[PDB]
């Protein structure tokens, strides 16, 4: 080893932090593993200063990892979460597409299909609503329906279009009943309350208040090879959470096996989030390989290329089973731990430790 997955962790906060300064009125949903996996694909196909614009853009020390370590790190993650028995139910592609006219380098194909399991795709960029089509049409095939018009828009000069989707339907390992799911408030503020649908159970659970982070931490494992970890903020303290989430935090409450018992409420969740990569990432620092002067020449020999379009869309459905243990309950007061207010959330890939999602929920029902 997991060499790569403190490099991944710290990205992804990057990514989390550089998001939630954006908006503090949204709720937050992304793949930091996926976009990272992305753009380590990519850089296959540059070189110099844009190649390694990309792989600092990731959190990688170039001086310090040697860059076959960095893609042996994703491709063996990319193993774990592309296995026929994974229980985890989730899809994820990667789409390129390049203009017909360019002459390809069959060194990048290759790669692009074999080492990352990725699609490329030769489109005429010269009828744009057609071209868009097709890419909205990939999207669509590849999620079932599930996200549909992802590309708006498309520039007259695009030659080279990135994009990357993951949907996740998990399934509990401790599932909640769904005759326990009842309508609560949800504080969107301190005088403020929506109604969503909340599930609730009692039972035993990972769950601990961390005066460190001023949180309540909850870690629910998915049937599969990953772990949902919730973060609930106390009263005033949802910036104080962000600003003190690190790696060694997380690692030390997924090392935790003790159990306690809790009355949980848990909303109802359907959120996505849509990004422009080429925005988010260039406040990030990768820049070059969206510019007139990328170095593509991994993609193609002879002529000028630049990605002109990038965009990343995660979708997360939380709900009762997602589709027989027995707890022991002990006779004492549980803590009623609720939800019920804006919250941040990670769900970690068990085996390597990697940051599959990170999200922040400031409304269930603001769709």
């Amino acid at each position: 080893f997991n060499k790569i997955t403190p490099n991944l962790a710290e990205f992804a906060f990057r990514l989390y932090r550089q998001l939630a300064h954006q908006s503090n009125s949204t709720n937050i949903f992304f793949s930091p593993v996926s976009i990272a996996t992305a753009f380590a694909m990519l850089s296959l196909g540059t070189k110099a200063d844009t190649h390694d614009e990309i792989l600092r853009g990731l959190n990688f020390n170039l001086t310090e990892i040697p860059e076959a370590q960095i893609h042996e790190g994703f491709q063996e993650l990319l193993r774990t979460l592309n296995q026929p028995d994974s229980q985890l139910q989730l899809t994820t592609g990667n789409g390129l597409f390049l203009s017909e006219g360019l002459k390809l380098v069959d060194k990048f194909l290759e790669d692009v299909k074999k080492l990352y399991h990725s699609e490329a795709f030769t489109v005429n960029f010269g009828d744009t609503e057609e071209a868009k089509k097709q890419i909205n049409d990939y999207v669509e095939k590849g999620t079932q329906g599930k996200i549909v018009d992802l590309v708006k828009e498309l520039d007259r000069d695009t030659v080279f279009a990135l994009v990357n989707y993951i949907f996740f339907k998990g399934k509990w390992e401790r599932p909640f009943e769904v005759k326990d799911t009842e309508e609560e408030d949800f504080h969107v503020d301190q005088v403020t309350t929506v109604k969503v649908p909340m599930m609730k159970r009692l039972g035993m659970f990972n769950i601990q208040h961390c005066k460190k982070l001023s949180s309540w931490v909850l870690l629910m494992k998915y049937l599969g090879n990953a772990t949902a970890i919730f973060f609930l903020p106390d009263e005033g303290k949802l910036q104080h959470l962000e600003n003190r989430l690190t790696h060694d935090i997380i690692t030390k409450f997924l090392e935790n096996e003790d159990r306690r018992s809790a009355s949980l409420h848990l909303p109802k969740l359907s959120i996505t989030g849509t990004y422009d990569l080429k925005s988010v990432l260039g406040q990030l620092g990768i820049t070059k390989v969206f510019s007139n002067g990328a170095d593509l020449s991994g993609v193609t020999e002879e002529a000028p290329l630049k990605l002109s379009k990038a965009v990343h869309k995660a979708v997360l459905t939380i709900d009762e089973k997602g589709t027989m243990f027995l707890e022991a309950i002990p006779m004492s007061i549980p803590p009623e731990v609720k939800f019920n207010k804006p919250f941040v959330f990670l769900m970690i890939e068990q085996n390597t430790k990697s940051p599959l999602f990170m999200g922040k929920v400031v409304n269930p029902t603001q769709k």
